[PDB]
């Protein structure tokens, strides 16, 4: 059971925003991403902080990046607080209608692209540099679910059947064919210099 | 009934970094507490995606700044998700433990005491400019509580009982004697500017 799902009109309007503007700075991507990642992770740690039974579905708290190139991905994994389907179908948890009309009128008078996370909606930056994403995410309260998209005015839900991930978030990153510099090494090492060097979570860059 | 409560160790360290390190760049206080606000209002917003009657406490989701020269205050107040009385004694909502220990480790390999924000704990930046800060916050499911400290260790709870808000958080700066440039409408003007111009939700700054 796949169910299928439009974006609603603001949401389309920014992935078509996203995938159509030229904006040569697609790096902030993964910035973004992680950013995300360690906001979801300081909620499941406030959760525990009075409820330490929170982390029985898992008790480390970090960020692993994993490319792969015979896939053509980037997956960014987290152990934070996962999203419920309820929270996947509201915009992955975002105030993705207002923000997307916050973002549009900084677009107006002097913002660039990169400043997306300053509206809450950075998520969608994913659609720099992927023709699909895959969300996959279990919440404590809730099954695993897949949330996937490859723009275009819909995104699908399932429930996930396959691998078991106990708590957190995976975003997969089906990569265009000529966003493969995001899969070397060297380049993701550079960037998550670049812009997250500050984040409060290990983050690990596996190799391959 | 007031109760009184010690910070715990990592926040009184912060608390006092915050307050006795020379660092002229005080100003950056108000950038924190305005992206406080419009995270707090996020989530509200967010609630009443779902559930309609979360905003029956009030509907306008916005940002006052009250200056008062006879009080020598200046007060942020949102009409954001508020905050319970066992969130203010978990340091105000925030991850602040774990937050200073990345901010500590920050101030280490090359960071400035602006990018307190990046670690969660952007509230103790009211330190800066304030000798008493004074809490007031509704959240939907409990009482209206103050919270105050002048740092010093510890901090109080009671419950207000005084002027109903509705649904919210207003930080009371008592400003230091040689901080008043806070109170002044050109100098908030300027700053609200500088640092908040993409802050989604409105900012009203009160004259007198
Ligand atoms: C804004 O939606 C997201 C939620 C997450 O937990 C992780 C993301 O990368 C995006
Ligand atoms: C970090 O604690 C805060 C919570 C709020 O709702 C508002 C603040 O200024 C700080």
């Amino acid at each position: 059971e796949v169910e299928t799902f439009a974006f609603q009109a603001e949401i389309a309007q920014l992935m078509s925003l996203i995938i159509n503007t030229f904006y040569s700075n697609k790096e902030i991507f993964l910035r973004e991403l992680i950013s995300n990642s360690s906001d979801a992770l300081d909620k499941i740690r406030y959760e525990s902080l009075t409820d330490p039974s929170k982390l029985d579905s898992g008790k480390e708290l970090h960020i692993n990046l994993i490319p792969n190139k015979q896939d053509r991905t980037l997956t960014i994994v987290d152990t934070g607080i996962g999203m419920t389907k309820a929270d996947l179908i509201n915009n992955l948890g975002t105030i993705a209608k207002s923000g997307t009309k916050a973002f549009m009128e900084a677009l107006q008078a002097g913002a660039d692209i990169s400043m997306i996370g300053q509206f809450g909606v950075g998520f969608y930056s994913a659609y720099l540099v992927a023709e699909k994403v895959t969300v996959i995410t279990k919440h404590n309260d809730d099954e695993q679910y897949a949330w996937e998209s490859s723009a275009g005015g819909s995104f699908t839900v399932r429930t996930d059947t396959g691998e078991p991930m106990g708590r957190g978030t995976k975003v997969i990153l089906h990569l265009k064919e000529d966003q493969t510099e995001y899969l070397e090494e060297r380049r993701i090492k550079e960037i998550v210099k670049k812009h997250s060097q500050f984040i409060g979570y290990p983050i690990t860059l596996f190799v391959e």
